[PDB]
């Protein structure tokens, strides 16, 4: 299948090159995976999300986002134009609130939520979570993360925007998860990403135009959403029966455009998310 005019970000991700403008990937689309999208919330009555994107889970007065941010992120993995996995099902856990703060003890609990919420939701071809969130280092928050991740769920984290090594972050300095960088559409590492020898993988992250509140689009740029594009490929890849979610993050490696980006620094992977599809 073809999207002609999509976000440089999908083009980006189906290309051996920069400076594309078309979408390729295969028609089933990541039908039968699931996306948990651990956030401030989603809009899920936005045409965009097509009746496939549901609250399942707020630790605060809504279930609402009243910021945009988890709408945004899920609409890169999900949403019918802006969006990855564009058959995939998707699932708010709302650990942020509407300023896009959240306590580490509140994610924490989310993160153990969806490692059983999982078992409640049909979702043959496999689960994802994307965490466009994170912190200062935290050894909990790290192991709240593996033990996601050991559920059996393919967990994608942002390695966060300080342009400083991600060791010192959480849950992105968790080695057991996909730690995901930013790049821009020129193939440079992203100005503000972290670096570092626990990311595993760069995706787009400046001006990634995708859903927002209000039923209305806008573009921004960061870590948070750079992630939900990897999110989103690994939740197809597994719906095409190429990986699972233990294996995704290494097999979205292998498969990766390789030596591609400038701006890396010495000792971190240069390595852009890539579909591999051939149409």
């Amino acid at each position: 299948a073809a999207q002609t005019n999509a976000p440089w970000g999908l083009a980006r991700i189906s290309s051996t090159s920069p400076g594309t403008s078309t979408y390729y990937y295969d028609e089933s689309a990541g039908q039968g995976s699931c996306v948990y999208v651990i956030d401030t919330g989603i809009e899920a009555s936005h045409p965009e999300f097509e009746g496939r994107a549901q609250m399942v889970k707020t630790y605060y007065y809504s279930s609402r986002d009243g910021n945009g941010h988890g709408t945004h992120c899920a609409g890169t993995v999900g949403s019918r134009t802006y969006g990855v996995a564009k058959k995939t099902q998707l699932f708010g856990v709302k650990v942020l609130d509407d300023n896009g703060s959240g306590q580490y003890s509140t994610i924490i609990a989310g993160m153990d939520f969806v490692a059983s919420d999982k078992n409640n939701r049909n979702c043959p071809k496999g689960v994802v979570a994307s965490l466009s969130l994170g912190g200062g280092y935290s050894s909990s928050v790290n192991s709240a993360a593996a033990r996601l991740q050991s559920s059996g769920v393919m967990v994608a984290v942002a390695a966060g925007n300080n342009n400083a090594d991600a060791r010192n972050y959480s849950p992105a300095s968790e080695p057991s998860v996909c730690t995901v960088g930013a790049s821009d559409r020129y193939d440079r590492r992203s100005s503000f990403s972290n670096y570092g020898s626990v990311l595993d993988i760069f995706g787009p992250g400046t001006d990634i135009l995708s859903t927002w509140i209000g039923g209305s689009t806008r573009s921004i740029s960061g870590t948070s959403m750079a992630t939900p594009h990897v999110a989103g490929l690994a939740a197809y890849l597994m719906t095409l029966g190429k990986t699972t979610a233990a294996s995704a993050c290494r097999y979205i490696a292998d498969t990766a455009n390789k030596g591609d980006l400038s701006n890396i620094p010495f000792g971190t992977v240069n390595l852009l998310a890539y579909n591999n599809y051939q149409a």
